[PDB]
């Protein structure tokens, strides 16, 4: 996250850090069972992190559940980024808290101008590299599809949205990859993709949820 601010232990219940001796990629709780991730943060051997504020030191709250089964969207496109969701189903139940809860998924997309909040532990600098150890977080409008499909040079598609701002300096970053994007209390993001960090017209793009809700449900009731 560049240009955020340091969210606050726990203000966030539903985010994750997939790690594989360390950490390398976001996600979301959406039940006591299952994570919702970005596709091309996928990888064998993935360890949730659950209660997590600094990622460096146990604090005592976290929950370090491995994955027992990864599904990635079974249209994911690696070289369009198209379908960029992944869905993970954890061993073991997570012991939902105060510091561990799941995000709602949304019943109706989100409009353009909607402020929502995007979290991670990703690269803080838009030029230099620096890795916060606690949990930051963003305040982003959506940005309306002409302006989105504008500003990017790849093709944008019906199943992702830009967020951020035009201006440059507030954004996300590598390793904020697969976090949430919530809006309204309802998971309507995941962190995708980006031509750099919080360039002066290069927003930030994410996964449409909305748009996987079907996919999403019918998966978790049969796995
Ligand atoms: O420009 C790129 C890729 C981005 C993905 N990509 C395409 C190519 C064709 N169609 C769609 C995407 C090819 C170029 N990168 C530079 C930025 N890095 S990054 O710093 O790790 C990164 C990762 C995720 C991000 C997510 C957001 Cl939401 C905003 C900035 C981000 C920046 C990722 C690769
Ligand atoms: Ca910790």
């Amino acid at each position: 996250i560049v240009g955020g601010y340091t969210c606050g232990a726990n203000t966030v219940p539903y985010q994750v850090s997939l790690n594989s001796g360390y950490h390398f990629c976001g996600g979301s709780l959406i039940n006591s069972q299952w994570v919702v991730s970005a596709a091309h943060c996928y990888k064998s051997g993935i360890q949730v992190r659950l209660g997590e504020d600094n990622i460096n030191v146990v604090e005592g709250n976290e929950q370090f559940i491995s994955a027992s089964k990864s599904i990635v969207h079974p249209s994911y496109n690696s070289e369009t980024y198209n379908n960029d969701i992944m869905l993970i189903k954890l061993k073991s139940a997570a012991s939902l808290n105060s510091r561990v809860a799941s995000i709602s998924l949304p019943t109706s997309c989100a409009s353009a101008g909607t402020q929502c909040l995007i979290s991670g532990w990703g690269n803080t600098k838009s030029s230099g590299t620096s890795y916060p150890d606690v949990l930051k977080c963003l305040k982003a409008p959506i940005l309306s599809d002409s302006s989105c499909k504008s500003a990017s040079s790849f093709i944008i598609t019906s199943n992702m949205f830009c967020a951020g701002y035009l201006e440059g300096g507030k954004d996300a970053c590598q390793g904020d990859s697969g976090g949430p994007v919530v809006c309204s209390g309802k998971l309507q993001g995941i962190v995708s993709w980006g031509e750099g960090c919080a360039q002066k017209n290069k927003p930030g793009v994410y996964t449409k949820v909305c748009n996987y809700v079907s996919w999403i449900k019918q998966t978790i009731a049969s796995n």
